[PDB]
């Protein structure tokens, strides 16, 4: 069961380009409004020698404000929960391979990452650390062979403007058999509030939507 | 100027795995309502061997309802007008390549389109007419270069559920200097209103309303 | 009946980054030894104002040598022949799509094209005239759907070194049921000979060999 | 320094669409030759709910048959070793993300590598074990930015014929400065020679020998 207030858990552990890191993120949030907030320390590889942007999406759909009318696969698949696995492939053919595990205990969710990403230009803005923000985006969510897939046209907004793009499949797997929701969207906002010069600690903010078209059908 | 109430006129010169067409539309729409109607009938090629979806979204974003706090690419690059270059990459590996060129005399906006379509897989949805409809969608608006670039995660509804995947990329081109918006998305609804079961006779309908997050920065 | 030695008439109307042009070949060529020689003048659109290379790979597979064990699917199609669809996808995002019908009157083989090219960027190595040669390649064939399907990892030789690849896919389509081979490759080269500056006039010459692997199996 | 005769040590840890593995090789090889034989014991996470042969290109182009002609970057690389990065993109959407070290301790290589496959589709041909064999292939080697990279068009043979295919991306990386190649094929054939029914004992041979185009220039 879900309450109005929740409390997070976060590990992560990582390699980008031939570099080793591992995260760990104390935090709350507000599943049913499809808010949260996550306290993240760099425990191994500091200072990171890329964008802390590239992790913040890897850093749970539970906290998504669903409309009745459209049925919550993560919030049904508790308490067994769900895994996902992610596919983020970036215009300068970078390519990161993302995979989370979200279980539940009492008032904790627990989220296990593992995190790789290679082929990156070395001067390339995520190893060059030219990232200030991701842009707010909208993942289109649909069924594949019971399973749920998002789909996200995803953008960097660059220190000097303009944006770095990045196509995001994810695969979502619930643990348990639950109610299919058909085609939607989720409008998502993903914000880095404070954080230290070598993102060593870092405060992340989520705020995610799901939706149908708000245009009407004829 | 564009007005409250103006007119459309449409030419299609197309083919798809080897088969040569033609279309021609008359219709009319509310630039800034940002709904559209077009009358589209056969000219050569009747019957046609695939699915007509394939055709629609390439069957003018000046029918996009623009708040005031975005810049319009569209409206503003009128009276010269402009120009739109798109790539639909689909999953079995179908690909489209579409060329417009949007003219206004008068009331009546001129669309000139040329329509290449190829290794879509002969048992494929698209060429076993095997597609319902286009979801909406929500395309993602970034500069890039002084154009204004679009990308869609779009899917088709087949027969049976399931939906068929496809990767839009837009490269829209102002033939004159024209103010230029921040990041932005616009949402979509296209859709048959009616047709013959040939399709030779189609009635087509749009709905593009451009906008920002509904979610609030923090 | 194909002979030892036959001739090749080649139409090519085209379009690149919008400039269109029209290019006329009188040729010739040994079928069963997989070589030609083409003799090719740009008709409409001179001079082109981007890299010819791209084009000279959709400048017949019917000039391939095939082993005894291996069928030819190109050469079996005859008289009824074949036509072929192609994607050409660049590193820096430009796409060609290319089709050619393949017809056989008397000694005669008529290669009627199609050819168009977008997204290659203004300042890059194709709309720049960069490209020395294409590399010598090894084409892949299996068959997929009742067709026979090519891939091909192709380089273009750049001026001051390094390589600008591009994938290939083509999908040949005898219109005949035709004996279908087992999955081989076809060793390829293909070399300008002799052209004036603004390859107004171009000599070209293939060389095309059909193998499985040399290595032994265990 | 190579000689004649040496030995391999493998040892490859891997998750396969959330599914964690270990595996321990030990063989030996003919460096000059190209050719070598690996004995494969799963030591975690038997027995293998996936297709084994996505393991098997991951299990040194230091076996590679080498000309004079052709300079060698595997083999000028030791005493001090190369790492290798590489990305297998399959048709259906399936992806591995591999990572490989070599070492050289007397006359035994050791390779540590690092294993990552996700959205391969559960009904797949690899999630069904449905993949007989590697057809042979023809690796394309080029140096972009001082590094030596690797394409090859893949495919598995399937139990009930026809082909699944994947594009094999693959940067070496010396760990010391070596004598650069030009542009340059290797010609590979890997082949399961025996298993177990569950794959948790496994028999392993390639053969791989670098050439240029056999085909004359003009």
């Amino acid at each position: 069961l879900i309450k109005e207030d929740m409390r997070v858990k976060v590990h992560m552990e990582g390699n980008v380009n031939g570099h080793a890191f591992v995260i760990e993120g104390e935090g709350k949030g507000k599943p049913y409004e499809g808010t949260q907030t996550l306290n993240l320390t760099v425990k191994e590889g500091a200072p990171l020698p890329f964008s802390y942007d590239i992790l913040t999406t890897a850093l749970n759909r539970v906290f998504t404000k669903y409309p009745e009318d459209i049925p919550d696969y993560f919030k049904q698949s508790f308490p067994e929960g769900y895994s996902w696995e992610r596919t983020m492939t970036y215009e300068d053919k970078g390519i990161c391979t993302i995979r989370s595990d979200i279980s539940l205990e009492g008032d904790c969710f627990f989220q296990n990452v593992r995190f790789n990403g290679m082929n990156f230009p070395p001067n390339g803005p995520v190893m060059q650390k030219k990232t200030l923000k991701w842009e707010p985006s909208t993942e289109k969510l649909h069924v594949r062979d019971g399973l749920l897939v998002g789909n996200i046209n995803m953008a960097l907004l660059l220190e000097g403007g303009g944006h770095y793009l990045c196509d995001f499949k994810t695969t979502y797997k619930a643990k348990k058999v639950v109610q299919l929701p058909d085609y939607h969207f989720v409008d998502h906002r993903i914000e880095i509030l404070s954080n230290d010069s070598d993102y060593n600690k870092v405060k992340l903010y989520e705020h995610g939507v799901a939706r149908y078209s708000p245009l009407p059908s004829q």
